[PDB]
């Protein structure tokens, strides 16, 4: 039950170079898309700038009429005559360093200002962020595709052209996510209003959740400002609903109007979220496209990967962030849209060496299909660069055509691909360990992020002490997710919202990384969880509020918890292990009840129990850890050894990484060296050793027959 | 011309590695010491916690008699046994992952609320942070003085003992930086007002600069909160130089009082700033101890170098700590204090193949000493750790004398420095072009920094449009000072206050990073500079206002200068080269009478002229621009080439990083691979070579 691309009937790993034939001299065009054919790629991939094609207002030029570069139609017809796919993404925005974000200068200088996002004051973000439901800004995006959509429909798979696939726009959101500020346009305030009267249908019925005294809905105003009140709280949690039912709206617009055309591709949207060569805010990004996901089965997201560079300090993000897509989109294989090649920025250097040992990693780590960005580099034409004239560096093939160091690399990833798709693509990891994703502490873009300029939620004036951007990413994506990977034991993850309990009863244990919040829907599924047979692990907190943090029991009593908040040393002994830093004073003392004490504070009260209720296991440790400490990996793996849970071999470096896949036929080894020392070690399956040498930054690949 | 320590009249490579007794297992001291002097180092380096010796008020244990690890007399008679000099840190704070930071338990708990760091509300800031100034810590502080430093004394060099030299305290303000929090301790608020009327004298004379409205000195209240005004502005950065003279206050009491006992050894502080392996703040760090270095030339100033990596990504943070740290600090080596062997962080990982190639590079700019820190791994006794049991991992030696990995790798650089120091340290580089470093733009722990979650200083606010920290770090640290090196040109950076002319002289460039306030000292100097026969070049501001954001047009009047500050697309064309990215869509438009227009807007207006000023030459830019993408460097190339400023090497592989020392007798070339790649490439003066990724290789040359 492995989730893949297929070709006639086949497994198929879908290979994409992206090369912008609106970068290449069209007289080169041919000898790239050949030197890309013979890396063993099947598909080419491709943004049709707006700006490039529309020169002037209702001036199109898709031939080459004004310019040899703005011949679309024969780099169509070039796919085709060199046996690759094609992959288009005709905007509206690009982004891809392009002027304006794609956008066309003279549709920036005609827009009115109602068109622009706008902060609270009413000043626009930036002079090239349209706001996404302005009319005026879907009237011209219409008309771009009323011109370029009739061209992809014609050259579609279904009408013997090469066009596979259509991404719709690019990363939405990411504009609102890097400006640091959120869209309070007055389109977007008046559909916030609408969406507020549907959700609660009376004054009454909102004042009841927020606590607050408004005599109508005409009182109630955009959320602004930072929180001080659990009401300012809920307000803004009903804004993050609203957002992700606005992006909804957005990408349904463009949908709409693309299937008009008679335009039946799979359409695609792509994931933001790497920056400085890592991913720990991309769970986030994700978490915006909930609605999109939820209505849209037919839109596959694929993921932006970013790395920068390969080594142990980034080499959970791109395991976490596979595992987090596959658990919002599990019916699509798990693919990267945009898979770095080279390096977009030359003061970011980009070693072959580096993203050779990625992809191989990300083989490991359950890719399905990639697009390698950038195979070809670019020359930006006529000034439309962003940030200079040269487009990537350190690619597959320079602007010119000619090989450079990442070429080989790539071919001989790719040789192995091919060699290797039909079991690979069907092989599974054994996971025993299901980890819970609970989308609302992911909810914080416009109040807590990395990138947000003003930060405006402090859980302390709320009462609380457990931030849940602190906890999903210190204690889960940094902690558990990185402390799991570098045990090498196996984890899948699960969205939490509409889950099936069969779907959860397949694991050993299932592992919930918990803030003082928690709906009512998750606390009664992870009680039946457990009454019903299930194991679970559980900390830093028993929840006892909802996601209006109104009141809200059910798991503390389902589970015949007591507890008390005390201050204490950061340190506590857990399982025998003393000196276990904690991220926080405070800690939940649980009564001794019907339990086994596991864990204590520094006066020796009880923080964390185990026990049997129903036919399941509790364990709740009333402390935060995740992985800054070697007691925190020691801890671990007393948490995993308590259901027997063995990793697949024994392995005489630790430092060392695995990942065993297999199906019926085959088994695959991958070891992946993420530090800088050539290392010796040996192995053999957990159920004569083998000796491996394996360079800094490295892997090995070993195939079993059975 | 170099300054090095000496050893036997004759130049000396300090190498100390740091080695905690009060961590270690006493069976195991003398076999930790003997591993260190096995390794080719000469001294070793501790704390001496005041936590760990006073056990109670007014009890002392430095012979083991209640902990065996508290044998403080023994561990210095072993250092003496086994050959090595030792440097001793007692303190008061020693943080080093120790409870409370070094402080007695005992104390924290009997001090009142009035020795502690206050909030502008009057709170205790952290059950750990005394206020430096506090009657009540002084006087504690002054009663383990007089335990710990007569045994100092005794075992000083002077007479045969071990101790060569002394740090005091550590890291004076580290927790201001960390915290982005000032102490508004009612005592250090009356010294900021004692200092407030030493400087003005009169209420008119400070509201006269800061436009304020007060009608005496008791208006007068210490800042806090958002900058909104250009009054709020100039109270906040006479509170900056106020840290900066508390700072000398506090270090001058602690130094009297070390004198009182008869040690006359070097006495030392410790520079922090890298965080996440860069080293980006560490210049507003330097920039807290002006006062210090100004007043204390028998200080020496160490580095905290902790670059966790070696990469492309970091390569340019250790060169220009160096270079900024001999700026201000002339008269002695460059070294560093705590010099990474290990991690602090057992998820952050230390190869040992990362250090050795750092430890070579660090050779390479300039470094005349260091302390492995740590060269030992620790275990906390009775979890007396903040953290963990253990205390740093990937050391040389494990807390149990185990060696590791990392402790061949610092015995080959031990061999090649001890081989080479009677040559090496007495080598320097050629720099023909001079960056000025300007103290005030760095004067922001309190209200712009990394570290600080909400920012108090927002220029637009202040109708200004060029941020002194964005400046220093992206125009300055990660910009000019990343591209010289990219590009294997020798800079120098000169400490632009006091600063003598005739020291200027020497070179053939001064590289000038302006906003738009500079003080009349500062814009009378480069203008002299300049009108005498010097090279400026200046961007991306000339600057119209003083320190206090008052009218200070000298420099712009002296050279003649209009200009309009118009908005326009990011992109200009600048010496032919097109599509070069700048910061800022507001830029100088600038008059080109006698002038000749180099710089030019997407609508062609002039952004960037050179002039000739009396004797001199003036490139003026009014545009910003970093390192982030090639045309700045190509820029850079072209800048420094209008003075014929040539690279000592060619070099046939562009990505290899080269530097040249050299003295009358001796030419050392440190070649470095700071890239995943084996690169293989020739070079001749301005052969054939190939080095492994991350790594080094070191050429000799007779002269
Ligand atoms: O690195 C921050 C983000 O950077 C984005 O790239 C940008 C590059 C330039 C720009 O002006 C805006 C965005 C990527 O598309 C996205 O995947 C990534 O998460
Ligand atoms: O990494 C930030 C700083 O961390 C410092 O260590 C500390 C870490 C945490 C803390 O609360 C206080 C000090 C280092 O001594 C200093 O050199 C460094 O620049
Ligand atoms: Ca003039």
């Amino acid at each position: 039950s492995e989730k893949y691309f297929v070709k006639n009937g086949q497994p198929h790993f879908l290979i994409s170079g992206e090369v912008h034939y609106f970068r290449i001299n069209p007289k080169l065009w041919r000898n790239h898309l050949q030197l890309l054919k013979q890396t063993g790629a099947d598909t080419v991939s491709t943004y049709i700038p707006w700006d490039w094609h529309e020169i002037e207002e209702d001036d199109f030029d898709f031939e080459g009429k004004t310019h040899p570069a703005r011949n679309l139609i024969r780099f169509i017809k070039l796919c085709k005559e060199e046996n690759l796919d094609l992959i288009v993404k005709p905007g509206p925005y690009i982004l891809a360093e392009y002027e304006n974000q794609g956008l066309p200068s003279w549709l920036l200088k005609k827009l009115s200002k109602n068109a622009f996002a706008l902060d609270e004051n009413g000043n626009v973000i930036s002079p090239d962020l349209v706001s996404y439901l302005s009319d005026e800004f879907l009237e011209y995006t219409f008309k771009w595709y009323d011109k370029v959509m009739p061209i992809i429909s014609k050259h579609q798979k279904e009408h013997y052209g090469p066009i596979t696939m259509m991404q719709l726009c690019n990363e939405i959101g990411v504009f609102q996510w890097l400006s640091g500020k959120s869209d309070y346009n007055p389109k977007v305030i008046n559909l916030y209003k609408e969406f507020i009267i549907q959700r609660y249908k009376t004054i009454e019925k909102l004042n009841s959740v927020y606590s607050t005294n408004y005599n109508s809905f005409d009182d109630l105003k955009a959320p602004s400002g930072k929180i001080k009140l659990r009401s300012d709280y809920c307000a803004y949690f009903d804004f993050h609903l609203f957002f992700r039912e606005y992006y909804n709206k957005y990408i349904s617009i463009l949908k709409n109007k693309i299937r008009s055309f008679g335009i039946n591709i799979k359409l695609t949207h792509n994931i933001p979220g790497w920056i400085y060569g890592n991913a720990s805010e991309l769970p986030m990004l994700i978490s915006t496209y909930s609605e999109i996901m939820k209505n849209h089965p037919d839109i596959i997201f694929g993921l932006d990967h970013i790395p920068e560079f390969v080594s142990f300090r980034n080499a959970h993000s791109d395991l976490a962030c596979n595992k987090i897509l596959e658990a919002m989109q599990p019916e699509a294989p798990v693919w990267a849209a945009e898979f770095q090649a080279g390096t977009r920025e030359h003061h970011v250097k980009a070693y072959a060496k580096d993203l050779e040992t990625f992809y191989i990693a990300s083989l490991a780590h359950g890719i399905k299909g990639f697009n390698y960005y950038m195979f070809s580099q670019g020359i930006n034409p006529e000034g439309k660069g962003f940030y200079g004239k040269t487009f990537y560096f350190q690619t597959a093939l320079d602007a010119a055509s000619n090989k450079l160091a990442l070429y080989d690399s790539i071919k001989k990833v790719n040789r192995f691909i091919r060699k290797e798709q039909k079991d690979l693509l069907r092989t599974n990891v054994n996971s025993e360990i299901c980890v819970g994703f609970y989308k609302p502490y992911f909810f914080t873009e416009l109040i807590s992020s990395q990138l947000l300029k003003e930060k405006k939620l402090n859980v302390e004036e709320l009462g609380l002490y457990i931030d849940p951007r602190f906890l999903r990413e210190e204690i889960l994506f940094n902690g558990l997710l990185r402390g799991l990977q570098t045990l090498n034991y196996n984890y899948d993850v699960v969205d939490l919202e509409n889950c099936d309990l069969k779907s959860l009863t397949a694991y050993k244990q299932l592992w919930i990384t918990s803030a003082e919040f928690m709906d009512a829907e998750t606390q009664n599924l992870l009680s039946e969880f457990v009454l019903n047979g299930g194991n679970l692990i559980l900390y830093p907190a028993v929840p006892t509020l909802d996601n209006y943090l109104n009141r809200c029991e059910i798991l503390k009593n389902n589970f015949g918890i007591e507890f008390i908040t005390k201050d204490s040393s950061h340190k506590v002994s857990a399982f025998g292990i003393e000196d276990v830093f904690t991220a926080f004073s405070k800690k939940q003392i649980y009564n001794d009840t019907n339990s086994k004490p596991i864990a204590f504070t520094q006066e020796n009260e009880i923080c964390g129990i185990r026990k049997k209720i129903g036919k399941g296991e509790l364990t709740i440790l009333g402390f935060a850890f995740g992985y800054t400490s070697d007691e925190h990996l020691e801890l671990i793996d007393k948490l995993v050894k308590l259901n027997k849970i063995k990793r697949e071999l024994f392995v005489s470096d630790k430092d060392i990484q695995f990942v065993v896949r297999e199906n019926n036929k085959s088994r695959y080894i991958f070891f992946l060296n993420y530090h800088n020392e050539r290392k010796t070690f040996n192995y053999r399956k957990s159920s004569k050793s083998e000796e491996i040498s394996i360079a800094p930054f490295s892997y090995k690949v070993i195939k079993e027959n059975k």
